[PDB]
């Protein structure tokens, strides 16, 4: 078979190489007919479609809280820090001794109230829609969600328990308790506030409104960081949070927001710049992580640019044979490596085109890197292409058309080889669940094809053409020069060559360092086998970014200072009767309901933060909602006047509506199934005031889905993960959340009247990225060895190799990857998507290190096994060292420049440790396992090779 | 260049006839690839889609009328006939002596009634909304749009003169006039409504309701059909128009329409069945059309089915050469007929698919002839080159490889012209603006492309399997036989040839023929440049329809029965100020309005109904409207109660109302702009009553758009067309109604206050389609030029041919072109873009035919002109008669069964023309004039051949 591809190819080449311009033609129209679709591309920004699966689990339960519950809020942060600030002690007189952090001074509080207050305040131009957008129209309002003001947007911080009032900051009143009196100031309303945050009134002689100006209760760790327990004086961190409604991507509204969202930082940068020695502020925008990743991609494009004339540079001085010095500027071949660069430029722009027709969605970051892989991979067919074209011997009476014809029949196979090994790789690598990597590895894959089918057409053409010139003896690039007196005639022995058959070789398979190299390379992939198990799943944040973004310091404060992490959200689907007797039970946790119920559950968990990461328990809306219809004088009907059978609100005291909500109680509060439905709605409507701090409207008004029937049909339960760091943290998170939201189903099955479809889940919104990392590493594992098993099936069809071959081709493929592993977990680079891609190109790539070398082994005639070892790697490892290697090195060692730790780390590091360890194997390995247990002599497989060569001349 | 084509195509063949199997699979999984598309196809039915340019004038009027009064509601009418009825006379006594035609019997009526009635309360299942459809949901209500009842839906008739009451039929008075009594009877009643529409009370001895049920006056033009002036008892049909409403495509109730249509059509078959001897009923319903178009595409696709076996008989029964009677069944070429079909199969799926793939949208009628003309033209070339590889003496030690290699080489370039020829031709057709065409016109180009393509690889891959098998002496198909007895060694002169050099030759190149074939080709010119001018220009309707359906008897009632055609719609555009004195002046045709305004030019232009189409006068608004505020107790204001400062309805006559609608009247009714905005939209919702007849409701409650502020945006007037009957008479009558427009237009951008964007037009319902035969022969002669042009330019390039010989290239195309123009106009075939198309084919076809014969002499070396033209026409002219023109004919003559009139006449009928005259002049009228006026020698042209030959071996 091997020879009839032989035959094949030849027969093509002789064509090709003898209609060099008219197929020139005929291979650029197709390749420009494909490259002007780049016109056509919609580039993605938002992370959440570049790096969630939509048929994912994680994706249907973010589909099911939008549909039910509105989408998630966007939060926008303010982490400030006076490190400059020394502590200071301040007895209370009411708590005791107390030690109060130097952040916590007025000044840098009244300097936090003057940055918020006109932060509240500030508008955009917005040229959409021609008008002024203001806070108050894009701004989250929990309370009164319509008829929106600036006095009812969700700005918690410190200042949110004295209302942002300067006079309530610099109030101070005289308190005289067991007969000593002292100064009452605002650290001890403060400090009652921390401790208890729902009251209407504080308790040290002020009648302070410790709930917060928009009227909902400002918990203290949304309004301080650092602490570590109930020791709120010594908080290291004052946090702002300018909460917005979010909106679907098809909303102008957020188009406002984000405009909204840049202003606010143009604000916090001059903010930043203003204090300088007295805070360390560091903030952040819903759009900043989407603003970071997608702005590098057009500042160190350029060094790609350079990338590319690097190669150029390299193939253009390889090849170029330069032996006289007089006829250098005749024969060194600029024209094959321009040519060369821009048929794989061709391809990668040809690939791109074709998948902007199919309106693919295609970021920045995913054609950043494409050409790149693709070029390091579509260089090495033609130097190797040109390397053997130069070292056939021209028969004599034989046209330069047969001789490019014939070369190429010989280096065919391994070409065609290697490019399906890595087009198979790459598509069977986009079964990745990530859009990201799926769009990158099926566009190299595509590349790479069109690559080789130009490698074939196009650039044999264009060696013809410049072979025609070097003939006519017309200099290097311009061909015009008409060429002066006669150079001396071109011939010599090689120096790449000469020095491997004078050094190397006998070096390497001498007596001594066989043995040396062999215990090396098993030692290698021993102590590589060993590093593995020490791997990190997880592609942390801090990674997507560059080194000098503002959000880096901004997630060491989060992950520093913080104390409790993103806020979960018990989400429970519809099919269950809330207003039955036992269906409240099972979620109530107070005195009456039964024992081991949801909220009792969730609080029992969050006693170990380690174990279940939830450092804070669920505010349930059942057990607020029986506590309302106590009769403690919150929920009332009118008995006369002209409002008969309906709801008495308690912000009224008239003698009109003195009946209670409900019956006489003795035992629990259990509404009937029309209380439940009358008393609801009340409920969720009920705004507290000093009256009863109880009231649905604070923290569930939204978190209860009703129809207009009057029927729950979804209601959530706010919990709060711990501090998040790590990957590992949110994957281990989201696993024991979902662990603990199944166990909770399992008992509330059993309440009958419960459609079994009925579930529970943990919807947190960093959930739709961190849910791979729980099944990573059977997907990753299968891959691996669903791209080494077709790779090895067509290796030892396409070269007609025999198994004692293709068993240590595949052993120096698993070799390369366990290696790869091993350092990949030893340098410190984490297994994700990424990674994975990069590793599935690493399978279809040490093909071209080990394929070359084992074939110019098996066709081999010397009579010992170590002469048939050193013709092998003298010819074709000079061929793989010169061509692979240094395609791959002068390439990669430029990404070392990219300045998105993302690049820098994923594709230099892993590159550059894959082609280290492709060249070790595949050149100082492979050939001492050759001589030592290498195949049989076989002499017709070089002897059935001449009945391809006179055959097809 | 020809010789380089040589060259390139016979080391092309050469390679691939090496590599037979590997290509043929290579070739048949892109094909494959492509043709799987053919199940995302999106068929269309709608022939406003297939048969209007979107972006033409007459769609910007219908887009313009659409989105300002809504669309043109659906017509759904029942021509009857009592042609076995006889006359009878009948005295009215008011009127005078009368003839009663024998349709306007009692008992004929009484079972139209019965008819109508029935088709009231016609419901339907309708599946999709699993509710009962019934009339009242879809049917077309003027007056009460809203709330409609089986009562209220616009189904004129004969009978809506009596409301559809059998009693008001039924019903005789005693009449005493003059002192004379007798019987007044519903006839009476019939003619003083005939003669005076628009009356609420008759004046014969009857209070019976002139006015119809639903409550708009039937004119006697929508009720009876067949007199002529205004002699009504002479009327010879009764129609019956049951009005729906007509929604966009993307609303379920045009779904819900069209079931109901279903529905009425097998009532109204079902009538037609029982009603034998007494009615000759003639329906229809708006899908009929659509329903009879895409009918027959399933009824007559396997014929073409047939068409294809014909010619792959014909290719498998003419290619192999039988003269042993011994070896018929070694050598007869199956394989390659089959091969050969299956390729352009092949081609046609995979055009088909790629069009699919695009998601443009191709009817049944197109995707039904495409495969036909693809075949026709794409068979041509595999027999040419056959026949050119059979005809090759295969030269000493020369393998099969290199002789089907040379062959190729060979018929490559005339090959390359005639595909190159087609697509450019067939892609130049595609500039039609009809979008059938158009789609048509690019499937048939790319098609011819691809078929090419595969021919160039898949088939020479075949014939080289072919003649392997040929040289191993195995069967014809079953090549599995192992070749018995060696058969006696195959060695003939052909018999086709023999044929030809023995009779042919010297008979038509003989000192008698030359000259009389000259002279009478000459006089076919003649007669055809003659006969050209005798054209009929429109594919006028009857021609799309089969010659067996309904419509046909339908179409036949219309152009024999109907006085006047479809109704016209004088559109006015925004920017025209109605409210003032001079708006109203121009558009008022009354005394007081100025002299030659809009409704007096209309009603002088319906004066001559032959120079201006349109038979009655327009209906306008503002003449009713300035009548309805004439003080005759039509309009009024209320004085007291507690409905002051409003309209009183007429309806009403309590005291409280007394009020005239207007001030003081001496000279003209002209309201100022506050009393116009007041005044008219009480006047279109003023339901016509006995108090006084005009009302705005009756027939302009719809013809006003009306704005929320009281702003006039546009404003229809209603007229009608004569009887129009041929596609000629259509195109007139657009023209003549556009010059009407464009002249009242010019007239009334003259009051002070109107913007000059402002224009009116004459929007009529079969607008869209009639358009282009206004200037289709200025666009068609620009195709076919442009066609002649670019075909001549590639002829004369890629057969290395002279000037000599391309001038007689091109007079042969443009004789046979205005040969075909003559005989399509003396057969009575029309010109239109299907005729255009099939032009553009001729065009792009008749190369085939010629440039063969004009090569196979320019590349000849006899002594004498006479001897060139015998060898051209013998070896090339067998080559064309043979191939092109019995591969074109009995595909042809099978679409003569096509069923379908439109491709029965345009495609059968103008392709066997075409195929005949080329046939004619590329055989007989080409041979001579090269033989008369051919080119020199010049031996640098056969000599120039071997230095292709040898080099390239
Ligand atoms: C595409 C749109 C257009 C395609 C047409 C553009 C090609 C024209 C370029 C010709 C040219 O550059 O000059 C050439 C004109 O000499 C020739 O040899 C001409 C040969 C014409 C063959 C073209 C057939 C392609 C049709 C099939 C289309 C299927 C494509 C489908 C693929 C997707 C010079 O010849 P050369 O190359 O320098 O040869 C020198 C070698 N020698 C010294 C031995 C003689
Ligand atoms: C596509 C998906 C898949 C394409 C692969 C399918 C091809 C396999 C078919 C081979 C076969 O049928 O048996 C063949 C195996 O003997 C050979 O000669 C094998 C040659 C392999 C060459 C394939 C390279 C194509 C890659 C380039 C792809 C670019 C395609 C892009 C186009 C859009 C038999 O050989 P033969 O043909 O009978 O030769 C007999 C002649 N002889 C007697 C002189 C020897
Ligand atoms: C061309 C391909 C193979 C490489 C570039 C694509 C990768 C590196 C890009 C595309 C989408 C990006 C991810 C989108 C979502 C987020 C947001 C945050 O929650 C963590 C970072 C993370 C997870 C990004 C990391 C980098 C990312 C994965």
């Amino acid at each position: 078979t091997h020879t009839l591809l032989g035959q094949f190819f030849q027969g093509w080449g002789t064509w090709v190489a003898s209609w060099p311009l008219t197929i020139l033609v005929l291979s650029v129209i197709p390749v420009v007919a494909l490259a002007a679709g780049l016109v056509f591309t919609e580039l993605t920004t938002d992370p959440v479609e570049l790096w969630s699966a939509p048929n994912s689990q994680a994706r249907s339960e973010k589909a099911f809280h939008d549909q039910h519950f509105g989408p998630f809020f966007r939060t926008n942060q303010v982490i400030l820090t006076a490190p400059n600030r020394s502590s200071y002690r301040y007895d209370s007189l009411l708590l005791g001794p107390k030690n109060f952090s130097g952040i916590l001074d007025l000044d840098l509080l009244l300097e936090l109230l003057e940055l918020q207050e006109r932060l509240r305040h500030l508008q955009v131009w917005s040229p959409e829609a021609q008008r002024n957008i203001s806070l108050q129209d894009i701004c989250y309002a929990p309370l009164n969600p319509d008829n929106t003001s600036l006095y009812d947007c969700c700005i918690n911080s410190l200042l949110q328990y004295f209302q942002n009032n300067r006079t309530l900051l610099l109030l101070t009143a005289n308190q005289t308790l067991m007969g000593q009196t002292s100064q009452v100031d605002w650290k001890d309303h403060f400090l009652y506030c921390a401790n208890a945050p729902l009251t209407f009134k504080d308790g040290t002689a002020l009648a302070l409104s410790c709930m917060a100006d928009y009227g909902a209760p400002v918990f203290p760790f949304l309004a301080i960081g650092g602490y570590k327990g109930k020791d709120y004086s010594e908080a290291e961190a004052l946090i702002m949070t300018f909460s917005l409604n979010n909106y679907p991507a098809g909303d102008p509204r957020l188009a406002q927001a984000k405009l909204w969202e840049e202003a606010f930082l143009e604000e916090m940068r001059a903010f930043q710049r203003r204090m300088a020695g007295m805070f360390q502020v560091t903030f952040m925008a819903e759009r900043s992580l989407e603003d970071e990743i997608n702005r590098t991609t057009a500042e160190d494009l350029p060094i790609f640019a350079t990338s590319y004339i690097v190669i150029f540079l390299y193939i253009s001085l390889a090849l170029g044979s330069y032996s006289s010095w007089s006829r250098v500027m005749v024969d060194s071949k600029a024209t094959l490596g321009l040519g060369g660069v821009a048929v794989v430029l061709g391809a990668v722009m040809a690939a791109m085109g074709f998948f902007s027709y199919l309106g693919i969605r295609s970021s920045l970051v995913i054609l950043q890197v494409v050409p790149f892989l693709v070029l390091s991979v579509g260089a090495d067919n033609i130097f190797i292409f040109v390397l053997e074209y130069q070292r056939l011997p021209r028969r004599p009476g034989e046209p330069r058309e047969v001789h490019i014809g014939r070369a190429l029949g010989r280096v065919a196979p391994s070409m065609l080889l290697c490019s399906l090994s890595e087009a198979i790789c790459f598509f069977l690598g986009a079964l990745t669940p990530m859009p990201a990597v799926r769009t990158f590895a099926l566009t190299s894959g595509l590349a790479v094809i069109l690559d080789f089918l130009l490698q074939m057409s196009a650039f044999v053409a264009l060696l013809s053409l410049d072979s025609k010139r070097q003939e006519a003896s017309r200099l290097d690039v311009c061909c015009c020069v008409k060429p002066q007196e006669l150079p001396p005639p071109g011939q010599g022995e090689g120096l790449l060559l000469g020095f491997f058959q004078k050094a190397y070789a006998p070096f390497l398979l001498h007596w001594i360092t066989r043995g040396v190299v062999l215990l090396l390379f098993l030692a290698l992939f021993g102590v590589s086998l060993y590093s593995m198990c020490h791997i990190s799943v997880g592609l942390d944040q801090e990674l997507a970014l560059p080194k000098d973004s503002y959000l880096l310091d901004y997630f060491l404060f989060l992950n520093r200072y913080f104390e409790v992490g993103a806020p979960v959200y018990f989400v429970t689907t519809l099919g269950y009767n809330f207003s039955s007797e036992a269906g409240m039970n099972a979620i109530c946790s107070s005195a009456g309901c039964n024992n081991f119920s949801f909220t009792q559950k969730i609080q029992y968990a969050t006693e170990f933060p380690e174990q279940s990461y939830l450092a804070i328990p669920a505010s349930s809306w059942v057990d607020d909602f029986i506590d309302w219809l106590t009769p403690s004088s919150c929920c009332r009907l009118y008995i006369s006047g002209p409002n008969k059978d309906k709801f008495c609100p308690s912000t009224v005291n008239s003698l009109n509506c003195l009946k209670n909500c409900m019956s006489i109680t003795m035992g629990s509060v259990r509404p009937s199934v029309e209380q439940f439905h009358k008393y609801l709605p009340w409920f969720l409507n009920d705004r507290p005031n000093i009256k009863c701090p109880k009231g649905g409207l604070a923290a569930y008004s939204t978190s209860v889905n009703l129809t207009s029937d009057g029927q729950v049909l979804t209601s959530r339960f706010m919990a709060y993960h711990k501090p998040l760091k790590n990957s590992q943290d949110y994957t281990e998170a989201l696993r024991a959340a979902r662990e603990l939201a199944a166990n909770i189903t399992a008992d509330l099955r059993k309440v009958p009247g419960t459609d079994p479809a009925f579930e529970v889940f943990p919807y947190t919104i960093t959930n739709v990225f961190y849910e791979q990392y729980l099944t990573i590493l059977p997907e990753g594992l299968f891959m691996l060895s669903l791209c080494l098993v077709p790779t090895f099936a067509v290796s030892c069809l396409l070269l007609g190799l025999d198994l004692r071959s293709g068993l240590l081709n595949l052993l120096s493929i698993v070799m390369i990857l366990v290696d790869t592993v091993g350092f990949m977990a030893l340098w410190g680079i984490s297994y994700n998507a990424v990674s994975l891609i990069n590793l599935v190109s690493a399978v279809g790539m040490s093909v071209e290190f080990v394929s070359h070398i084992t074939r110019s082994f098996a066709i081999s005639t010397k009579p010992t096994w170590l002469e048939r070892a050193k013709e092998a790697t003298i010819s074709m490892g000079s061929a793989v060292f010169a061509g692979v290697a240094m395609t791959n090195l002068p390439g990669i060692l430029v990404l070392g420049l990219a300045k998105a730790q993302l690049i820098q780390i994923f594709f230099f590091r892993l590159n550059l440790l894959i082609t280290l360890l492709g060249l070790l194997h595949g050149l100082v390995f492979l050939p001492v396992i050759l001589s030592y247990v290498g195949p049989d002599v076989n002499p017709a497989l070089a002897l059935e090779q001449k009945r391809a060569e006179e055959a097809v001349a």
